């Protein structure tokens, strides 16, 4: 059963234990221009979830890497658990996305509009830098699910990093 994993699955306490820690960001691809548009500009990121499960809330501790400068937030995400949902209002809109799952437990993917085919997206997040060709098959496998050719994949660079140094000055 080949995109099985792009239903929806709701978000117990167990998922955010299994979400909790550092995360790298890998690669995303949408039929969104928006947010093909902002994220082109992405270098690198990393980020921290440390959810508290009492108010379905996620703290984010995000450092992005963009015209080679380090862009410190931290932020809650609003958890919506019977729809495998989390969203975080961000200058003037709310944005949503579907938490969803590899095979690999090292990974895990967002995904954005995945009820419409004219704007649907994935982004692919795993706890190193770097993946292994494993990982990035179940990730192109699961774009193949929605249709979007391996070609549109925009990737971080881990050699660009700028973040290390204000992660470790925290
Ligand atoms: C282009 N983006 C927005 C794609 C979705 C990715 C995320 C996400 C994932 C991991 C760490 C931080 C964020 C911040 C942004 C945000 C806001 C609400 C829901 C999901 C998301």
């Amino acid at each position: 059963p080949l995109c099985a994993n792009l239903v929806p699955v709701p978000i117990t306490n167990a998922t955010l234990d299994r979400i909790t820690g550092k995360w790298f960001y890998i690669a995303s691809a949408f039929r969104n221009e928006e947010y093909n548009k902002s994220v082109q500009e992405i270098q690198a990121t990393f980020f921290y979830f440390t959810p508290n499960k009492t108010e379905d809330t996620i703290f984010l501790r995000e450092y992005q890497t963009r015209q080679n400068q380090c862009f410190y937030n931290s932020s809650y995400l609003n958890v919506q658990r019977e729809n495998g949902t989390v969203s975080r209002y961000e200058g003037g809109r709310e944005h949503v996305a579907h938490l969803l799952f590899l095979r690999d437990t090292k990974t895990l993917m967002f995904g954005s509009y995945l009820d419409d085919e004219k704007n649907w997206g994935l982004s692919f997040y795993a706890d190193k830098p770097e993946t292994t060709k494993e990982q990035l098959g179940e990730f192109y496998e699961a774009l193949d699910c929605l249709r979007i050719p391996r070609s549109d994949v925009m990737y971080t660079d881990w050699k660009k990093d700028k973040c290390e140094p204000l992660e470790k000055q925290h």
